[PDB]
């Protein structure tokens, strides 16, 4: 009878390398641990979604204002109606009678450059401009001469004297709670220049969240500059938008299943057919 | 120094249970093997996609007519235009500039009961009717009194003197090549009864493919009745539709990328907003 | 627009920025005294006041100060002290203007002789900058244009130090020729790099010590603010003497500078009872002339205009500013608000009138108590909706509002408001039917209007061949050719567009003022483009002169900036000219006529379109050359074209105040070059009746001399033989009389009226009119993105945050459309917190980690993990809730439920743990259970599940309530025991999968954390080891 | 009563732009049309999966050898065992009892740069080298000096005297049937240089398929150079790999459901836990 692998490991007789590494959650043991913190201690220390997210995404005990800011970001990105690409896809999959997971996933797969990536894009653009040391006017001119529109700038209806009211809540929280907001100040200077061009070139929710998240990361004491830069590069802000919008997509799925909408077919009048004469 | 796991396994001193089982493909070894059959021999037997699918899905060497019929089924399910739910979702995800895999997956997640499940549904319905021993008229009456529509029956415009033209090719192939078609004959009797009701209640491409696939499975010598029943139960026909329509979904993605279509946002005039007064 | 700056500001800029080898004296050595200044403070911040003698003169843009006794010389500190108060803060009358003395300047006295009184002036012209120098300057300068040395410096030409001693310094003293020339060169550099348009130093004194600038009058191109921002700093533009500045004027000026639209407001008489809301500079000018033609000049309160398609918000801000200004004092006779305008070309009348009516609703109180009567005349895009909403506000507020449309002559609401009428080389042919244009910028509405015009004109091909937009990649844009759908290419670069479309001969530049110069300069590098239309307003005059010089060199016709463009009925239309297709059909601009016109204004050009269509055969060609000081092409440039064009039979010129341009037409008629009948009216006659120097909306609308007044121009044209109406009222009649007398002689043979091709109505317009019915394909009840504020299930987002709900409250709103209690929202949050992650070994976390190590993506990795959420993994929440709800609703006791599940071969969902049984519980079940038992009002299903747990643990210890079981039963309890849901609603939510949603949303946090962890650790591609896979392939299939 | 939108469109009284464009399939009409070509004629010309794929992906009537080569590419990319990332994910999702679509989709979402993207990577890399005009030795040295491995080069065990036997089949077909193989000849020259280094750097199946697909696109008469370049840029080879491996992923799902494997949990001994001491 051959030696039992588990019982050989128990005596430490053999060496089998572990193929996986994790640092965010320990399920083994008498107590569940979130990045070194017991779940009961998680609940006595009175964090919520923001604190749990800080533990699970950054392995940090964020300050209460940081945790609350993360919560508000999730609340403001929760939904933006059924007409966007992801909500449209989720509704189509729900009306196909498919599944909650399948419908939400179908909607989420649209999250990318054109839809839902402006948070990360604005964060990266403003961070690069701030770190290069160029002044906001030079940054605006450089984007204009490079044929690029500033990510996180520009609104559809709302302008100066017609505040977004989602940007205002987050901005007011950031000014009254964050210790320092250098990148937010830089982005506000850029916004002043762009609104001097045409009124609706205001800081978006995407731009506000991106710059405020970068400011939180590199101005709260939990992260070094390298850590904050790495998290921005690997996509913590993409994760923020995805987690926020999943709430709205699940709401849309539940809405369609309660309304008991049937299978959707796109009308032919809305499709232009440009097939070749004969291939 | 503790003993090496791999080298202790080579000496056969320890026992570690394998957590996975597979029977369709052997990647290791001098030659790639598809269900016991070398890849060079796969190409020497001049089989194609249908034969490779037979190997990889059923671990069987199907006859040439069976493999050719599988190929024709994939050919006829390849696409049905951009208005269906899956193609719509794929096009939305492509116009969001996302990715080929993400776009195709977004479209594929709609494949289920209401869209793309009629193949399996019709196969199961007709198999159950044929196995229960009831005549086609009794089957029609039982479905009528149970408040269920016969899946795989009923077209939109093409009824008679103008058939599906996709049902016709497949039915002609099955007639000329399949040895016996008991469930197909049963489905055709059901179709005669339903067309005696109103002309457009004809055997759909979904119904024809489902009944002909059950016929191929349980009338070619490769499978026993239990095996054919198990394959129908676990979803070989869902697999057939998914694989066939993947070709069309990828074509739709490539078409949108070539046409360079921008981000789609659903018009507000097409959405009815029925939010509550204040919640 | 050239704005005069104060002497202090000009001297400060000169001292700060001039670069001369000459030792400029008294640098930053001047004193400003005002009534609100402290003399001790000035004495201790400017000590030279005691060091030398003084000179004092006001700095309120008063000229001729020497001979009106406003300047005091050779008087000390005590002298200026005794000298100011008898004049400081007093009343002075210069010309027709009178005003206070709130600003004075004190400078050192310069001891100088009459032999060193020099005059140096630099002023801008179309062909360049003229530099005048006089050796006998000062008071005795006399005539300057005939006795002072003149020297033109052309556009893009440097004023070299030589040729100044040759042309400008013939009579200069030899001992001071060199330093004088150096100073003049430095002064020209100062003039050119700070975008001065006028710079007169009189007198200039140069002693052995150095050069003294005793005085200077300077006008600066205010539109160049975006260029000279750091050099000007906070440059201020004083109002003309006799006018006091107002915060409302400053607010409107800031609003105007903040956008590409035009917003002008000038307060002439705050006590006046006539107020105007006129769209368009030319329309505002003609309304002003009409008001002062009926004797309302004394009661005219403001001159104002809004142009450039202002937004709803901008129009609201403008309207509310004027409404607040109108509701300050009270007039016994009441007050009048003239909301006028021409027929707009592209200004959204609906949006602008929505802004105005919002302001009217906001001020309906003071407006009603002020007896304000509103007269409205307007036409343009969507004017029916705007007239409708203003009429509605007129009754929903009580304000007497009389709205009229195009059928009114637009100089009629003035008559019925003031109580006078009852209230009811360069080519000749720029465009043809084969003209192809390239549009710079995304102007899809403008391009579509162009295509609609081409279709109703029976053109073979669309007039727009390509579009250029540098902020996107090359693609094809979808447009309408009648009812057919066509694709128009869009290019990132000019070069690609001109490469692929060599047949294009016209550019329509929709670039802003900051991009128009560069785009036009780049455009004139292609010889195929023969006409460029520049739409942007606010381009600096120096840049426009550069464009003019290059276009003249290249033989390219430029339809000057700040123009709507032009229209040639039957052949071609520039941009938004002529408005939308309904106006094109109303003015019959799809077919040629015989009257060609040139105008400065665009809206006035649409008015001309309407008038000519009504009174004559029609329009052959109409060009608006723009309101800028230097148009790309002038009046004569187009009148010559029309005279040389055989299809036109009479010419209509709509001139303006300022610029001796109509005198060229007079000379052309005198020399016999112009022979066809010409009908001209020059607008701006009210400036002669205004006791001030008000600047109109147009940049060029400024009478610099006495011959550039509109009255003088109209008189000169009348003596030249041009048919000149008595006013803009009689323009239609004189055009009609000329057309009739030209028809009766057989000169004009009107053609048959062939009906135009029909264009289908737009779907959006038909929906707005409620003409058609299209069922909505989608239904939503959870979020309303449209509107001013985002709404989550009927409750605004600001209210969401003010009520202090968090994720739990937002989730209640978005998932159930209920305002859940605080404990319910908090419990939802804790459920999400406890389902957040359970390590990397579960199926979903494993799949997510695999996809992350495949280097894939956050969304793809999370989605790969989420697709495992189902029956075997992640579905125990819903399964336990459904099982326990069914058992509890069946009425069977927990023991019966346990026996039943045992006899059906089913394990109880949500029962059974791995290690933690009793005396050591889950520590997650405990937290949630303690919260539920402390905050939930009633927990019947939780009590039932606890009884079931008591039996299962009577069987074996680890059969305890799981986190899944406890969350399921507690969620059902919350749904059906908080007051928000009925039993049917709670059952439906449980059936459709709210608990599946809870688990999915909770575990998404852990899956994203796992993805980020793998990316931080930089784990490579995973491959499952072969020793862990059992291969059971058949022997040979 | 307002006019019906469909009635107003039929009368041509209103204009509503179509928000979607398609050029690959016409579902409306008496017959289904694949890129301008009727389905009955599709089956009459005796093309199969390869011809249908040519129609749906490129809107071209490819030559018979091109269609057959596309079929062989799909056949050789069908499966490579259960150990790869996508098959592993599919097997996990199937053992979670989930669904065919969900399981296949879970496996497919791994298709990207590290897994399954070598086809497109090799095609793009060799195309750039061939178009730049540098000789194979210069290309090899250039990739060496930029510290990049040549995509499509390098095998695990099979180098010479025992080649891949999939590369051999595809290469023999390409040599016998393709009119010209310039990029293939270039890649074989590169492979000779790399095998002069040590034998195991041979032309991979990924490299062979990439270069042979580029050769087919730009050497069959159906495409111009711009068209072939655009198709390679937008991801026809990614589509080829995805469609080929979907058959293997569905086979793996069906295999797991036939073997009735339970829920998988990764062993704790294979995971290294590196959580922080206390966050
Ligand atoms: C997530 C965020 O907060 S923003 C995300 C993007 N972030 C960026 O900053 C991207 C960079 N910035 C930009 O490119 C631009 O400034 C934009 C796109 C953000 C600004 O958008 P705009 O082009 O001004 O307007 P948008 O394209 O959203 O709206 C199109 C028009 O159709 C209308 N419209 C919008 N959605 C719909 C709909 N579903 N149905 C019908 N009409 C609609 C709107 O009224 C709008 O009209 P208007 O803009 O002329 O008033
Ligand atoms: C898609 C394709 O065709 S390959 C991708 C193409 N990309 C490129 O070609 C880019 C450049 N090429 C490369 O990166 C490299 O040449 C590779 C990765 C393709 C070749 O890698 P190699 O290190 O030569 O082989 P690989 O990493 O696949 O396998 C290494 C060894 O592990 C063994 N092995 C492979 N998979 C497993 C498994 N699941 N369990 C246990 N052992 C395994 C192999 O037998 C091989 O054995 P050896 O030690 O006797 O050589
Ligand atoms: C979401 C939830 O709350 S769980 C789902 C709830 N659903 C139900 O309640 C359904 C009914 N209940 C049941 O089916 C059962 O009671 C279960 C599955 C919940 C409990 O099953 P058990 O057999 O007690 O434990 P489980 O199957 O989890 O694993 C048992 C052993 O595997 C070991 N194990 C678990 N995970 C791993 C891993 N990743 N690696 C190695 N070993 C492991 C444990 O150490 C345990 O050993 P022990 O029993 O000697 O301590
Ligand atoms: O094929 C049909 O007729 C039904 C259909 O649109 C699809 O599900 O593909
Ligand atoms: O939470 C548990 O105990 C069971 C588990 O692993 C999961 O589904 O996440």
């Amino acid at each position: 009878v051959p030696m039992d692998y588990s019982w050989a490991r128990e005596l430490g007789l053999i060496r089998k390398p572990a193929s996986f590494m994790t640092s965010i959650c320990d399920e083994r043991g008498q107590e569940l641990i979130y990045a070194g913190m017991p779940i009961t201690e998680v609940f006595k220390e009175e964090m919520g979604i923001g604190g749990v997210l800080g533990l699970l995404w950054f392995q940090k005990r964020l300050p209460k204002y940081s945790c609350q800011f993360i919560e508000m970001c999730l609340m403001v990105t929760a939904d933006h109606g059924p007409a966007v690409s992801g909500a449209h896809n989720t509704i189509i999959c729900a009306r196909a009678g498919k599944d909650l997971v399948s419908s939400l996933t179908s909607g989420l797969l649209t999250i990318g450059d054109r839809f839902g990536g402006a948070l990360d894009a604005a964060a990266k653009m403003f961070s690069k401009a701030f770190d290069s040391g160029i002044i906001p006017m030079e940054f605006v001119n450089k984007m204009k001469k490079e044929g690029k529109l500033i990510m996180g700038i520009g609104h559809r209806v709302k302008s100066i004297n017609n505040p977004d009211m989602r940007v205002q809540i987050l901005k007011d929280y950031v000014r009254q709670h964050f210790p320092a907001t250098p990148l937010l100040d830089y982005a506000l200077e850029v916004e002043k220049i762009t609104t001097s061009k045409k009124p609706n070139l205001i800081l978006n929710v995407a731009g506000l969240i991106g710059v405020a998240f970068v400011d939180m990361l590199r101005n709260c004491g939990s992260f070094t500059r390298e850590e904050a830069d790495e998290y921005i590069d690997i996509g913590a802000l993409n994760g923020i938008f995805v987690l926020g919008r999943s709430m709205g997509f699940i709401g849309h799925y539940l809405d369609q299943k309660r309304l008991k909408q049937g299978l959707y077919r796109h009308p032919w009048d809305d499709i232009s057919y440009v097939l070749p004469e004969h291939m």
